[PDB]
């Protein structure tokens, strides 16, 4: 209620950003590429063209940060590292997640795993997608690509909640002191668990790129080994889900993969670029004064990438807010870009489509349960909270 962008820019709330993002990018692609948001007390950038600009620039930008990531992730945490610190890390976690790496694993442990779950939702009759398949699949296979075979998913799992759990801990006092410190006590546990587990792929981590006598050590490692834990863990599943719900929308598409399962590497990616999982999650920090058109920004200041609006950009692609098999080739920023790419942007999708073509094999007549409905919430993290389904 009111009696002018600015003006409307101070009265958004977070819980509208969470609830129905999408008219609010539409605005801020056409009147503020990169705002202030008082409400988010941040920078969002909204467009493509300020998203990659900001997100590839490694002079006047930095990987980004924050209290929590330093409290729950620890120091020197891959996100926010740059320079060699960052290539050193890098060196670390990308070898087991390169194609070459990996490639043993789709056969040997990937299909063997979705199948076990695809098994158990066959018993059942019918599914709830999400909880029933799409995550038990992807923290099983997160967990084994990244050395953690011994590990079981019920502890991943709960690892993983708590690492969140940890950085939406933010409530804080004038001072910037945190007011509930007891809710980084599961992460502080979590972490002891994770180094209680490695310090008796991990051959890789302490030795590539490094010289034969100077090896990494475990204290340079756990923070960014909780980076994974944290933001890889779920994501594969994520990106089924947003694939699956898309192809929904256009019946005669789903109907299409379902019967040529060499169109869902295609489908994957449009999945990505319709409902970006990590929709506005990812930032850089300015260091030093950068003028954006009319926003400038100060170092220290936080700076949301909102690659799921990116990717809904009007300037970059036709009707974006529509799930499009058949649209024009082009890239995506789902998985960010420069420096600080996701480093499993190749194994993700083969997890994927391994997911979803022994889904789609087993039950092609697979469609949502029109007695639920699929809530679909969140501005940093997107996605469906649920999906039931049926089948014949
Ligand atoms: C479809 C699934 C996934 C999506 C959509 C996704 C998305 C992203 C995004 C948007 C970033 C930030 C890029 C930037 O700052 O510009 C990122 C970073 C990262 N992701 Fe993923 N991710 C996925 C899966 C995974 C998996 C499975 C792993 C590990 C096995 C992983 C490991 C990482 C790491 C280590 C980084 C930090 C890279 C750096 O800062 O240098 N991600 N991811």
């Amino acid at each position: 209620k009111h009696t002018d962008t600015q003006e409307w820019l101070a009265t958004v709330t977070v819980e509208q950003l969470e609830n129905d993002p999408y008219p609010i990018f539409e605005r801020l692609r056409r009147e503020a590429p990169v705002a202030w948001i008082p409400a988010a007390h941040a920078w969002v950038a909204s467009t493509w063209e300020a998203c990659r600009t900001i997100a590839d620039d490694a002079t006047n930008f930095r990987g980004g940060t924050s209290p929590m990531h330093e409290r729950v992730l620890g120091t020197d945490h891959i996100l926010g590292a740059e320079g060699e610190t960052h290539q050193d890390l890098r060196a670390a976690v990308d070898p087991p997640l390169k194609p070459r790496a990996f490639r043993p694993l789709l056969e040997e442990q990937v299909r063997p795993t979705v199948r076990r779950y695809l098994e158990a939702i066959r018993g059942q009759g019918k599914a709830e997608l999400m909880a029933d398949y799409f995550e038990p699949i992807s923290v099983r296979c997160v967990g084994d690509v990244i050395g953690l075979t011994d590990v079981d998913s019920d502890t991943l799992r709960r690892w993983f909640h708590a690492l969140a759990r940890g950085i939406a801990n933010t409530a804080m006092d004038a001072e910037g002191r945190f007011t509930n410190p007891g809710g980084f006590a599961p992460a502080d546990e979590a972490g002891a668990e994770i180094r209680e587990v490695l310090e008796p792929a991990l051959s890789h981590y302490l030795h590539h790129g490094r010289p034969h006598g100077d090896p990494r050590t475990l204290e340079q490692l756990l923070p960014s080994l909780k980076v994974i834990i944290l933001g890889g863990l779920q994501e594969p599943g994520h990106q089924c889900a947003a694939t699956f719900l898309g192809l929904t929308t256009r019946p005669e598409q789903l109907k299409r993969v379902t019967e040529d399962a060499t169109l869902l590497p295609r489908a994957l990616t449009e999945g990505l670029r319709w409902m970006s999982p990590v929709f506005s999650a990812s930032s850089r920090l300015p260091l030093r004064e950068i003028t954006m058109g009319e926003a400038t920004m100060r170092p220290g200041q936080t700076v949301w990438l909102s690659y799921g609006s990116a990717n809904r950009d009007e300037a970059v692609f036709d009707r974006p807010d529509v799930f499009d098999l058949d649209r024009a080739t082009h890239p995506h920023l789902a998985f960010g870009t420069g420096r600080h790419l996701c480093s499993g942007s190749a194994y993700a999708p083969q997890v994927a489509r391994i997911a979803l073509e022994e889904l789609f094999t087993a039950f092609p007549s697979i469609r949502l349960d029109p007695a639920h409905e699929v809530p679909v919430w969140g501005w940093l993290f997107r996605g469906p909270q649920r999906l039931d389904v049926l089948w014949d």
